[PDB]
């Protein structure tokens, strides 16, 4: 229930020209730790001009549960010279065999200003080996024309490493687009991908978000994709979710990766009205499922043990009235649960939503087992 961890009122970038940007648009929607080599990752999309490294890192090291050093300063990616090498991306993801993955959308959101800077080319999945430095690029998969769907409205996405003591390319990326409702599904291995819909990926109603005494609205399908225990053979569930939801899913990934094949999705069941969530994330050692709720200002937990899913079967690790949106979660290498809000919930003009304290809050509890003591979500039934 104690946190170490990150407060930012605006993102400011190291050895970027003071003025050259507008620290209010910088703007990060989701992160990625890397435990072993503490570095911490941040998607700062292109959506407001002059964003100078859409992929920034920061080194963990001298900083986590340090007085004064609640702040860090954003930094180039390692991997990269000029910044260029991504144009856009929204969420990284690191996989079992520490590859950081990531979605470049392929162009800004903004005319002018100058968007020149930053060409325009095909939505690419993208992937760069953090074992070695300064971080090759060991993946680049351009999205054929045909398969193109919104590229705009990606969330969250899964990184399924069907061999993670071997060469790690029996691979596949299983992407969440909120607009739709749609999943976008990449088999690294045929280097072949392709587009799945469903009526159980779509939204059930909107979502009520409150700013500045007003209540405000939206309606997000799937928008979160977490991946479950292999089974004898290498498949698991994946746990999905709507943003605009409370209903939670599994649908085995066996499925998922025959193109073409009829879905079987199951209910399993709900987390009780206004909890709507857009990121959620199974760790492993509990096998629970923590969710970073848009309105409640709460993570939440779930035993995916304790069946079925019903509100009593669920419980609270984290509240903070300065928790506003939760945008992503996840459990890295060594077990720690990491969270994030920014304030930034896709509804008109939300970029332009300000607060008295620190928009950017990236929390971590250590160890998940430490969470959970004491609640539904614990060992003991």
């Amino acid at each position: 229930a104690d946190t170490q961890g990150y407060k930012w009122k605006q993102l400011l970038y190291n050895n970027v020209t003071p003025g050259s940007y507008n620290p209010d648009n910088m703007i990060s929607t989701a992160f990625a730790y890397d435990a072993e080599g503490e570095k911490l990752f941040l998607a700062v999309p292109r959506k407001l001009p002059r964003v100078p490294y859409t992929l920034a890192e920061v080194d963990t090291k001298n900083s986590l549960g340090v007085k004064g050093k609640h702040s860090p300063l954003l930094n180039k990616f390692s991997g990269h010279k000029t910044g260029k090498e991504l144009t856009s991306i929204y969420q990284p993801v690191i996989d079992d065999c520490r590859r950081l993955w990531v979605v470049d959308i392929g162009s800004v959101e903004y005319r002018s200003r100058g968007a020149k800077d930053y060409p325009s080319h095909r939505p690419a999945i993208v992937a760069y080996d953090l074992k070695q430095p300064n971080y090759p690029e060991v993946v680049r998969y351009y999205f054929p024309t045909r398969l193109v769907e919104k590229p705009t409205y990606f969330g969250g996405f899964a990184v399924d490493v069907a061999n993670p003591k071997g060469d790690c390319s029996e691979t596949f990326v299983y992407i969440t687009n909120f607009l739709r409702g749609a999943l976008f599904i990449y088999d690294h291995k045929k280097q072949d991908s392709w587009n799945v819909t469903h009526p159980t990926f779509k939204a059930e109603r909107p979502t009520k978000f409150d700013y500045g005494g007003k209540e405000y609205e939206f309606k997000a399908g799937i928008f979160g994709i977490t991946l479950g225990d292999r089974d004898s053979e290498g498949n698991r569930p994946a746990y999905y979710l709507a943003g605009s939801a409370i209903k939670v899913y599994s649908v085995n990934t066996k499925e998922l990766k025959q193109k073409g094949g009829k879905l079987n999705p199951e209910l399993l069941g709900n987390r009780g009205k206004y909890n709507d969530a857009i990121a959620l994330a199974y760790d492993p050692k509990t096998k629970v499922i923590f969710f970073a709720e848009a309105n409640t200002k709460q993570v939440s937990c779930w035993n995916t043990q304790k069946m079925p899913l019903r509100m009593k079967n669920t419980d609270v690790v984290y509240t903070s009235s300065r928790f506003v949106f939760g945008t992503d979660i996840s459990v890295d290498s060594k077990g720690g649960l990491w969270f994030m809000s920014n304030g930034f919930p896709p509804i008109r003009k939300s970029e332009k939503f300000k607060y008295d304290f620190p928009r950017y809050r990236l929390m971590r509890i250590m160890d998940t087992q430490e969470a959970i003591a004491g609640t539904a979500c614990d060992m003991n039934a």
